[PDB]
C-alpha cells in the first residue's frame, strides 16, 4: 500500500509495476487503475509524452530505447514483457 516510487528492472513484474506507477503518477490515479492491456495512445501519452517517459525508462534500465517500441508495444503487458527480453 501507499505505492508511488520506482524500483529496478529485476523481472518483467518490476518493469510492469514501474510502468504502471509511472502511469498512475502521470494521470493522478491509483496504479491499479491503469489498463496494462489498453493502448497508451488512448491514455494521456498523447504523442510526445512517450519521449519523457522513454527518457526515464531507458535511463532506469541503464541503456537507450527506440521509438518503434511505442509503435510495437503500446501497452504495459507488451512493453514490460518485451523489455524483459531485450534487457532481462
Amino acid at each position: 500500500g501507499s505505492h508511488m516510487k520506482t524500483i529496478q528492472p529485476a523481472s518483467v513484474e518490476d518493469i510492469q509495476s514501474w510502468l504502471i506507477d509511472q502511469f498512475a503518477q502521470q494521470l493522478d490515479v491509483d496504479p491499479d487503475d491503469i489498463d496494462m492491456e489498453e493502448s497508451f495512445d488512448n491514455y494521456d501519452l498523447n504523442s510526445s509524452k512517450a519521449l519523457i517517459l522513454l527518457g526515464r525508462l531507458e535511463k532506469w534500465l541503464g541503456k537507450e530505447l527506440n521509438p518503434v517500441l511505442i509503435f510495437n508495444y503500446p501497452t504495459i503487458a507488451q512493453l514490460a514483457k518485451r523489455l524483459g527480453e531485450l534487457y532481462l
